[PDB]
């Protein structure tokens, strides 16, 4: 059966338990110590596109040293709406979006407020009328 290689490591962070070989369907969780903030989706899933090679479904998140002064402006996604997240958006805070009725999403539904005062680590999702 297809399997995944070692999960992407994380500076100043930890990964939850995983057995080897890593079977397709395996999920691992990332976390950071108290003085750091996890940026990006915390859970990775081992998938396979061709049933021969296994690959993780997304890049690993990262741990950023807490910057207490950082804040992000209200993120806006045309055709979509915020379903989770409250202002003010400080370092490590996240917002989740859903597309309006008759719109379909492309991209990650959640973004995080980074130390550089920008939303990331990915672009905000796009909601397209279908
Ligand atoms: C972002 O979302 C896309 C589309 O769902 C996915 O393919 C990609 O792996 C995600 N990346 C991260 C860092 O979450
Ligand atoms: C949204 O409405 C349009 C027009 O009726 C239609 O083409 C599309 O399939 C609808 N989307 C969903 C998810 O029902």
């Amino acid at each position: 059966e297809a399997s995944c290689g070692s999960p992407p490591p994380i500076l100043n962070g930890r990964i939850s338990y995983y057995s080897t070989p890593i079977a397709v369907g395996t999920v691992i969780r990332y976390s950071c110590s108290g003085t750091f903030r996890l940026i990006g989706e915390k859970s990775l899933l081992c998938i396979t596109k061709d049933k021969v090679d296994g690959t993780w479904d997304k890049p690993a998140p990262k741990c950023e040293y807490f910057n207490k002064y950082s804040s992000c402006p209200e993120p806006i996604v045309p055709g979509g709406y915020k379903i989770r997240g409250s202002t003010p958006y400080r370092h490590g805070d996240s917002v989740t979006f859903a597309c309006k009725t008759n719109f379909s999403m492309n991209g990650n539904k959640s973004v995080w407020c980074q130390a550089n005062n920008m939303w990331g680590p990915t672009r905000l999702p796009t909601c397209v009328s279908i």
